[PDB]
Order: structure tokens, then sequence, then C-alpha cells
């Protein structure tokens, strides 16, 4: 049975040092790249560092380069991560994992807390490209990193070679000249622009925008292109 | 008829200065906040600066604060943007727009080019939260900022209070013990994780990951929660 067990986590001051260890068993340790992947509290996953089976190659994420050093002892089937110049940003549960760049096996993780003793809303849109035929239904998504009422989520269109134009101020309230086949829905974090039946002119790029706080940020855009 | 016409764009060296102008007509200029919004070549939209009808308030994006100064001449119905310490990052088509924080009317824009004479893949997932009942079909999306073959897009699951576990190495090739109701599709920029019929244990957070280049980045996660 494959087992990865982490050790050495705990509380450390900013600028301090900490060395993590991972004991591997149940497989030929030297035949696998080994990795460290971390998860900040309430956040997602970030690969940290990897090392090939023979230590011939090491890889690091840019944010830890020059401060972290990965190593392994094949005679004792143990993986190490020496962490120096620790910053509050490094606070996370650190998982030992196998192999690289995907991760087939995960340990349970060890918590590293770098302690002494808001923000702007990001909009992301999906999909990047919608490939549809005229007359088909188009469903475009917009995601807000923080809660936004439907009263503060707008939609824009930009035809190729033209300027952006407003489609929807908020909710499904359309600007002048915008036909009713465009409707907006959603409130909170996830929003939808529906084009019930695509017309030739509807093949364009679409942007969502939150207008509840300054700066009023735009999503990165969804291109609706003809099949 | 509302008209907004920009002027003053052109080529300028890094560190140089440029003043844009916008002539407004067809409406009572002094009754509207006026705005500048820019679009870098091949990029999305970024609000730059706004000014209330009486110039009592001005707003700026963090990236231009201290370098740009917005102003208006209500007697001549003209909006201005003085741009100092110009950086290559400021290269964009600059649009005059009305009002704030949404934009009802747009000019055609003027091009500002700050010239002397790659990158990491970002994954974004949608929606943020999927609220479904057991037995229903779940469709999760993942978007890559650059092209990725299906052979290098993996999917992970993280149940609450547990470590992440791999679901799919690439395409729809599942890890050991992962049932066939999880399938992966897509190749290029837009990917899908389908859970054909939700089981109670499937209510969790799901992450996509691209494994084609270093760093192997993760999406920000999609939470599938019970209705």
């Amino acid at each position: 049975e494959v087992q990865l067990l982490e050790s050495g986590g705990g509380l450390v001051q900013p600028g301090g040092s900490l060395r993590l260890s991972c004991a591997a068993s149940g497989f030929t340790f030297s035949s696998f790249s080994m990795s460290w992947v971390r998860q900040a509290p309430g956040k997602g996953l970030e690969w940290v560092s990897s090392i090939s089976g023979s230590s011939g190659t090491t890889y690091y994420a840019d944010s830890v380069k020059g401060r972290f050093t990965i190593s392994r002892d094949n005679s004792k089937n143990t993986l190490y991560l020496q962490m120096n110049s620790l910053r509050a940003e490094d606070t996370a549960v650190y998982y030992c994992a196998k192999p690289f760049p995907y991760f087939d096996y995960w340990g349970q993780g060890t918590l590293v807390t770098v302690s002494s003793g808001a923000s702007e809303i990001v909009l992301t849109q999906s999909p990047g490209t919608l490939s549809l035929s005229p007359g088909e239904r188009a469903t475009l998504s917009c995601r807000a990193s923080q809660s936004v009422s439907s009263s503060f989520l707008a939609w824009y269109q930009q035809k190729p070679g033209q300027a952006p134009r407003l489609l929807i101020y908020y909710a499904s309230s359309r600007a002048t000249g915008i036909p009713d086949r465009f409707s907006g829905s959603g409130s909170g974090t996830d929003f939808t622009l529906t084009i019930s039946r695509l017309e030739p002119e509807d093949f364009a790029v679409y942007y969502c925008q939150q207008t509840g706080r300054i700066p009023p940020t735009f999503g990165q855009g969804t291109k609706v292109e003809i099949k």
C-alpha cells in the first residue's frame, strides 16, 4: 500500500525557517519523481517543487525560488523541503505527492503557519470560445470572485473591428436598440447571458462587468464564433 | 444624437507624455460622469478613470494613479486625460465613455502606442458553485488561457476535510477507484468534467489542472453543493 506521511509543520515567524519531511513506503521510491503541493487556507492548489527519482533535476515555482530547496534521501525513502525566508504568503497545508506534473498519490498534509505572534472583484468568463450555428441557443457564463447582486452585473458586446457596446445594464434590463433575444440571469457569484437564437451579427466577443465597487472590473471575454 | 469623439493619440516613447481629448455633444454634458476605458491590443477592457459632472470627484484605476489626471471643461463639453510617465503597459485603444461605473455610450477610440522606436497558463473554472440534487447531471467547465491538448488536462476532487485526489489523468482516463460516472472532454481551451448522476459523496470541490508545462497550474475550483 502506497503511503506518504508528512512531518515538520508548525508555527514559525516571518523570515523564519522550517524543514518538512515526507516518508514514502509501498513503492520503489527511486523510480518516481516526488512533489510538494500546498493549499493556502480557504484557497486552491499550488504546486511548489518537484525532484526527479535520482535528484538529477529539480523544479520550483517562481514564488518560492531561491527560498525553498527540495531534496530526497533514496536510501531512507524520504523527501525533504527546506523552507527559508518564510513569508505569510507561504501559510498553507503542505502536501507530499507523487509524481509530476500530475499527482496520483497525496499525503494528508502538514500545516505551516507563518504568523507574527476586501480586495478587487475578479470576473472570469466561460467558455473561452462558443462554436455554434445561426439559430442556435448560446449560453455564456460569468463568475465573480466575491458576491455581487444582479443589480450590479452588466453585459457588453464587441463586434470585430468595432467598439464595445452595452447590452444589459443589470439583471436583464437591456440598453436601447438591443433585442430581447439577449437576456441576463444570475445573482451572487454565477451569472448567465443567454442569446436564445443566434443571428449572424451576434457572432462577436462578449464581456461581463461588475459595477458594484471601484474599480468596475470586466471579465476576460467570451468569443461566440460560427461553427 | 449623442457623439463622443477622441483625439490626441499616437506614438510616444516610454516615460513620455500624452494628453487625450474627447468632444461630447448631443446631451447635457454637465449632468453626466465621463469616463476613459482602454483595451490593450488583443486584450480585454479596463476602466481607467472617471470624473463626476461637476468635477467634484475623480476616480482612477490603481495602475494609473499618480501618472494620469482626468479633467473636464464643461463650458466646451470636453473631457481630458493627461498621461505622464507612460509605460509600454499603457499601450491600448483609449475609449471615451459615458457614464460610470457602467458605460452607456462609447466613442470609437484613439490608439496610444508606447514604444521604444509565452507566459504561464491560467486556468479558470465555471461555475463557482453548482447547486444540484442527487441523481442529477453535473457539468463543470475549465478554461485555459493558452492552448492545451486533452492529453495534458487533469481533474481532481477534494471532499471537505480531506486531501485532494486525482480523478482523471488526461482526456477521460480515470485513476484507480474512480467510477465511470466521471468523464472528461474537450481539447484546446475549453474542457468539461461531466458527472452523469450525482451521488452523495460527489458533493465536493473539483479542480482542473494543466500538465503540459511548468508550472502545472490549477484552476480556482468549482464547488458542487446540494440543493
